[PDB]
């Protein structure tokens, strides 16, 4: 049922062993067909478009020259790995990618022996590649090791750490730099600007080759076959064009980075946040805003245009983003770090050591909190309420709608005693009225409904579901607003007035907001059970945000069901 | 006082220092060096690092207009001369003591301490933020930081340099190159080529013990625009020619013993060979010992690669430094289901190093991550048993966390895998059950007999012995949890969650670290102050039950 007529050469390729059976003279035609196949298949599945178009020729060359899967190939991030999957046994399922029950959005160890490392977060390729290259030397067979890392990903500190270590330990590893002059938006940094274009990499201890034409499959084959045989850390710099082969994408690589389903022939919280940045900077000279390479995702495009000298993209450097903000605060400016919950994991030590321990007032605006949807396990905003909660002198807010979100950003922005964090999900609010801004009382929740027997303590954007449940069970419903500090007096009062409590968060149950409530009740030697509703103790799989929420029982029907089963 | 150190007598503030003639700065450096050798030889601490920054510290405060101009010390272990010159001369003898001067520069302690340091490599990053603000302030404030050759190996520092080379802040970075961090710096490291390529104006390397040369050099570079990099060379220790087994030694002994017969074992440290007890290991199995420099991130992800290659990696890392590798643990080990063993030293209270170094959170931030096994040994035998257990546990990563200092002398039994997620009942009592996670067990044992309580060694923070917890809850009026970790999100909070999930609202007293960064002192003092000895544990229970 695969169009052999349209794809006569690709048809003969369903495994890399078949691929290596072709004569090199046919690899160009196969590249044209892979690209054609990708173009309409991703057109209908939605997802990462221009990235894969940019690696077609590279992927063909790599699997033609390397004896995969014995030889180990690691793709960084994996946003560019659709051709990789198509050539490695998943040709006829590429259309299901990013869908519930379909191919993982990125390479996944459990999906194929061809996926050496599960990826999603960036810049892990070189680090893992070194480990597998050292192992391969010890194994003393002739196993080869190669990774592909983007010009954006290579700005991360861990890529520098790995490159420096390779130059010392000298592993037999090939690093392919897929240089397309792009991150998601345009790439930044002193490296991005950097006679020898490989002078830096040679200083780090690598044998540098290039730059070379990343869309020249036969040249890549000849050059890769050579470098595969070379000893020690090797570094091949290729140039690709993002969206190569599709002019709209070649002209707008940002827009076509992640596409909806298209024919190739309400305010979001991100936008609520960026709008609040513009409106604050407009009347306050102290506001400064920081992103680690996520301008478009965090909603900062308009802000960057209107206030260019207040906007800072530090490249893919979550760590520096935070300690840079601490520096601005030390110099009496008011910095805002915009950062996804999942990527905030990488700057945890800077939060603790360079902000909380310092009592510096940095505002953290944590986007993609909770279930993120089709990006799946590697990207989930699943743990910030838990890992932030345990750090002393941190304020942690969970807005329930777009107005609460603005009131909390404003609150944290003007809170000068120490760090504040405001976390919100990907997607749109309720249409709530945007009221005038004033600081909310710290650590105080808001009663929304008075019932009996059961009280629901909601933390975050799942409030509408709790409200529908509250009405059906005649429950009391409170919007806690603060994960830290908790409204202790409120918790104690409703415990004395109900037989059972329920907590609701879009965050891991273990150590989360509801666990903090448990701790308060225990600390006061109470004897009221609490049903902690939140994320289960496994990494959340891919799907529609609404799909996965229903699947985990985080909708009104699932919450009511959970409560009833728990009450015997 | 004055007779011994005449020039030092005159400078109790940097304002006076900058009024001295240049010609007298060398004499000042000798007295400052002598003054150092008297006080730290009787107070302990990081004095050899300070001996090597004597001239640089004098040159910096002489040239820059501190405290208006902003100077940032990386780590802070080389900043005793700094504290001495910034009004704390007479209290330097108290450094690292309970209620003394902080071990490292601390903002709350002096307007001359621009950034609290302890963790390494933060200086450049903060220095860029300070420099950007100083430019917008438009008042000619200068910015300068000092980072060592070890600290500049961290990813953090590269990201800052990459940013500064693009954005071009008015910042001086002084590379204080002494050829080794704690141990010899091991990494790829024109000595200026990297920094020039990253966009800096590079000068040096110069003689870091030539105070007049540094003065003149720093005067020039302080007035240059954009990112400036001064490479200096110093000698570590410039001026001075030179019980029971700790858990670090226990782990190192286990390492050597396992590697002796198992060629698959690989041991990794981010530049903490001595602290983590791996010196003998490193001499005995050099081709399977990996010091990745001060790069906790790469440490973990390299181990993932070794495990993908069917080798058996062990990552030795302090709890406090493990914070900087959190994303690699989650994304590159736990999401991968890869069986990396984490040997987590300085768990709990670390003592004199104070707030920046406490092992205060690993039970909390590890426990919320799916597919992690977290083990808290109560003694040195249990620690060997648990390292063995994790080493041979193939389904996923395992973490074994233990405190700085010595164990109890427990008998070291033959090694066998421990049943996963199961506690050991140590004492059957009445009314109350104490559930211990880790090395406070003996304190808990004293309380349990005093109160005629049940006592359990929980062993696993994750997965918890759910069956045991529920049985305990049906047999007692109250439970008590104990751990050397933040109460918030900690191990006992884990127990709370199991009881709530089963609707077993039996009250639980969570004993652990309170919600503030723990200050400096001896581990014993601080444990007593926090009520984590037997006397404090009993009083907590009694107060809570009244
Ligand atoms: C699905 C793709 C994706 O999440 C991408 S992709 C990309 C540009 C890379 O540029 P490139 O390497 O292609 O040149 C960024 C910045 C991100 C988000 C991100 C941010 N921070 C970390 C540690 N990890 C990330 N993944
Ligand atoms: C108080 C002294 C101290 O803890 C030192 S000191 C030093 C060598 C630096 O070498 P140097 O920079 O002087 O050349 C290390 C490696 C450490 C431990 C450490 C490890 N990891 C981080 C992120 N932070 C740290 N602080
Ligand atoms: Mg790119
Ligand atoms: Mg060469
Ligand atoms: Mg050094």
């Amino acid at each position: 049922s695969f169009d052999i007529a349209k794809y006569p050469t690709l048809a003969l390729v369903d495994s890399t062993q078949e691929l290596r059976l072709l004569p090199k003279e046919s690899l160009p035609k196969l590249c044209d067909e892979l690209r054609r196949y990708l173009l309409d298949s991703v057109s209908r599945s939605s997802g990462h478009f221009a990235s894969g178009l940019g690696t077609v020729e590279l992927t063909v060359a790599l699997h033609y020259v390397y004896n995969t899967p014995f030889d180990r190939l690691i793709w960084d991030v994996g946003h560019q790995a659709y051709p990789h999957k198509i050539l490695t046994g998943r040709r006829d399922k590429i259309g299901t990618i990013r869908q519930k029950g379909g191919l993982h959005p990125f390479p996944w160890r459990g999906e194929s022996e061809y996926d050496v490392l599960s990826v999603g977060h960036s810049s892990t390729s070189i680090s893992a590649g070194i480990g597998v290259a050292i192992a391969a030397a010890k194994e003393d067979k002739q196993r080869r090791a190669v990774c592909v890392i983007g010009d954006g990903a290579i700005t991360a500190g861990m890529a520098f750490e790995a490159m420096n270590h390779a130059g010392d330990i000298k592993p037999d590893l090939l690093v392919v730099l897929n240089d397309n002059e792009m991150s998601i938006s345009e790439n930044v940094g002193a490296l991005n600007n950097h006679g020898g274009p490989g002078t830096l990499f040679e200083e780090l201890g690598f044998n540098y080759i290039g730059p070379v034409d990343g869309h020249d499959v036969l040249g890549l084959v000849s050059t890769l076959k050579n470098m595969r045989d070379l000893k020690g850390p090797q570094f091949l710099h290729i140039m690709t064009k993002k969206g190569r082969g599709y002019e709209p994408a070649e002209k707008d690589p940002i827009t076509f980075h992640a596409v909806p389903k298209f024919d190739h022939t309400l305010p979001s919280y991100s936008k609520i946040f960026g709008d609040w940045l513009c409106e604050t900077a407009a009347k306050d000279n102290k506001l400064m805003a920081i992103t680690p390479a996520m301008r478009e995702g965090s909603g900062m495009v308009e802000f960057s245009k209107k206030f260019p000298d207040r906007y800072f993209d530090v490249a893919i450097a979550e760590q520096h983003a935070v300690t840079f903000a601490a520096g601005l605060a030390i110099g009496d400016y008011k910095p805002v770090v915009a950062i996804y919950s999942t990527f905030l994991q990488r700057a945890y030590d800077q939060v603790i050591h360079d902000v909380a321990i310092q009592k510096l007032p940095v505002l953290f605006a944590i986007d993609r909190a909770g279930i993120v949807g089709a990006d799946g396990q590697t990207h989930q905003g699943a743990f910030d309420l838990s890992f932030l909660r345990c750090i002393p002198d941190m304020v942690v807010m969970t807005p329930s709608d777009e107005n609460e979100c603005r009131q909390m950003l404003y609150t944290g922005y003007h809170y000068s005693d120490g760090p504040c964090a405001v976390r919100y999900p990907r997607g749109s609010g309720t249409g709530a009225t945007l009221e005038p801004l004033a600081s909310l009382p710290i650590g105080k929740g808001v009663v929304k409904r008075q019932g009996e027997k059961i009280a629901i303590l909601n933390f975050g954007t799942l409030l509408p579901e709790a409200a529908a449940v509250a009405d059906k069970l005649n429950a009391t419903l409170v919007d806690m607003r603060f994960v830290k500090p908790l409204d202790t007096a409120l918790i104690l009062q409703l415990a004395g007035e109900h037989d059972a409590l329920v907590t609701l968060e879009e965050n891991a149950i273990m150590g989360g907001a509801g666990s903090g409530v448990n701790e308060v009740l225990m600390a006061h030697r109470r004897a009221v059970p609490v049903l902690n509703i939140g994320l289960p103790d496994y990494f959340i799989p891919q799907g529609t945000q609404e799909e996965i929420r229903a699947d985990l029982g985080l909708d009104a029907a699932g919450i009511e069901a959970k409560i009833r089963d728990w009450l015997a």
